């Protein structure tokens, strides 16, 4: 635990959350190898009956049929599912999805409803329509914070940007007044691990839908014959860890909804919704989800795209103007803040230093300058603490000497991560407190954070580094 659950094998727990059931196929003979608890109470047989039972004898599949697959897995849309077996029906209609691997063909069933109507994309429309013709990261994301609370209810609704080193941020949030407000906090990326994070991807929506589900085992825990755990992976069923239970049980989540935020095949962050009351979400809502995750990711992606053809522009006229120095660079110096993006910079002449953004003093970097293709850091003071006095203004810099005949020098710099902290949009959050007798919390989670980035820059350190290097290069002139 703590420590050890950040490499915690989520992806094979041998156990699904009630609310459905889990059966693993033989795809040769079609018999059930394994099976959820679940699955006797549902397909109306005794588990120890049900445990190499041909899948055709204990459920009829009108819609789609599993086949067996040869490379690459298939996964089949949650379709119609009747129970031949049992006396009398389920309360609600059941529905099926197949996942059908070479060794193996995994179905996973759960309630068509919660005896409630679906959201129709048509219903959803509007929301799509408008988080793809809104200016800003920003305006779009909190429109996708409010819309998905009001078409899928839910008490509170967060969007999440991942930074470099996958520490989250909340950007944007939606939620009940009665409740309270996590915009502008900030958590380390322990708290979401790499398989948490992969999963995440992969299955494109995950539910939690009640936080204090009583587990349902798969039985047996491994392959009779093959003798493996069952690979959840792909199983929205899949239970989830005693950590994250732990975590959400003490703020008094009962259900999240968390969906990818996917731009250029990458975790970009993620939508993620929290209930206060138990809240199963069908297949219907799940994808509805979906298409409002992906609207929001499409139109990130977008002005990202927009962005990258600015900065290309803004060195492309750099390069250009160098053709034809010092205040020749000074000039085109909060355009220097574009290409490699910083909170400011400041040119060295040899003793003269100019100032254009958000940069410290004169002294200060004049200090920097002594001590030092091109050098570059994150934390100002891992390189030599003499410097750590100032770590707000300039954690992060790359100083990139133009000659040794002219003491000319170029010195980009970023603020105190703790700096470019949001306080205005919730002041809550300073005054925010613990949750009372817990080793896992928001409160405790912002502190963490704070830890692991004290002292340190906004990161950094991109496609900017050598983009910044190749002034060097093109000092050759
Ligand atoms: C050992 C690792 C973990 C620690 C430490 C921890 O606190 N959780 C750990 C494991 C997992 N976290 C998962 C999802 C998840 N956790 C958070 C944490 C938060 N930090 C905050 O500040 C706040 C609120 C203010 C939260 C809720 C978050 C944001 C997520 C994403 C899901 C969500 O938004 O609710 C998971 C995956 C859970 C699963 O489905 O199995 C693990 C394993």
């Amino acid at each position: 635990d703590l420590d050890v659950c950040a490499r915690e094998p989520i992806h094979i727990p041998g156990l699904i959350q009630p609310y459905g059931v889990l059966l693993v196929i033989d795809p040769a003979d079609g018999r059930i190898v394994q099976a959820s608890t679940t699955a006797a109470d549902l397909l109306g047989v005794p588990m120890a009956a049900l445990l190499g039972m041909p899948y055709t004898q204990v459920l009829t599949l009108p819609e789609a049929q599993p086949f067996a697959v040869d490379d690459q897995p298939q996964h089949l849309m949650h379709a119609e599912v009747r129970f031949p077996q049992r006396a009398t029906p389920p309360a609600s209609a059941w529905v099926a999805a197949w996942h059908l691997y070479p060794q193996q063909w995994l179905v996973e069933m759960e309630p068509r409803d919660a005896r409630l109507l679906d959201v129709t994309l048509r219903e959803a429309m509007p929301l799509l329509r408008s988080v793809e013709r809104d200016p800003g990261i920003a305006e779009a994301a909190v429109r996708v914070a409010k819309g998905l609370r009001s078409l899928i209810g839910f008490d509170r609704v967060m969007i999440y940007r991942f930074d470099e080193e996958w520490n989250g941020d909340i950007i944007a949030e939606a939620r009940k007044p009665e409740l309270e407000a996590y915009l502008g906090l900030h958590y380390p990326a322990s708290d979401i691990p790499a398989q948490a994070r992969a999963l995440y991807l992969r299955n494109r929506v995950r539910q939690i839908a009640d936080v204090g589900y009583q587990p349902s085992p798969i039985q047996p825990t491994v392959h009779p014959q093959l003798g493996t755990p069952v690979d959840l992976s792909d199983v929205s069923l899949r239970s989830v860890s005693p950590v994250h239970l732990e975590y959400l049980a003490n703020m008094g989540v009962t259900a999240t909804l968390v969906a990818s935020i996917v731009v250029n095949d990458a975790l970009w962050g993620l939508i993620s919704c929290h209930h206060y009351s138990p809240h199963f979400t069908n297949h219907a809502m799940r994808d509805v989800t979906d298409a409002v995750a992906r609207t929001l990711a499409g139109r990130i992606g977008a002005l990202q795209a927009v962005a990258r053809a600015r900065l290309e522009s803004v060195l492309l006229t750099v390069r250009e103007k160098l053709i034809t120095t010092v205040e020749l660079l000074d000039d085109m110096a909060p355009d220097l803040m574009d290409v490699v993006d910083a909170d400011g910079v400041a040119i060295f002449h040899g003793n003269d230093i100019s100032r254009h953004g958000t940069t410290p003093d004169v002294a200060a970097l004049r200090r920097i300058r002594d001590h030092i293709g091109a050098l570059h850091v994150d934390a100002i003071g891992e390189v030599f603490p003499e410097l750590a006095d100032l770590a707000p203004l300039a954690a992060g810099f790359i100083f990139v000497p133009l000659m040794p005949q002219s003491r000319s020098a170029l010195l980009w710099t970023r603020r105190e991560q703790i700096q470019q902290i949001k306080w205005a949009g919730n002041p809550q959050l300073a005054k925010l407190e613990d949750i009372p007798n817990s080793r896992l919390s928001p409160r405790k989670s912002f502190d963490l954070w704070q830890q692991t980035v004290r002292g340190r820059a906004r990161r950094w350190s991109p496609l900017h580094l050598e983009s910044a290097r190749s002034l060097r290069v093109l000092i050759e002139l």
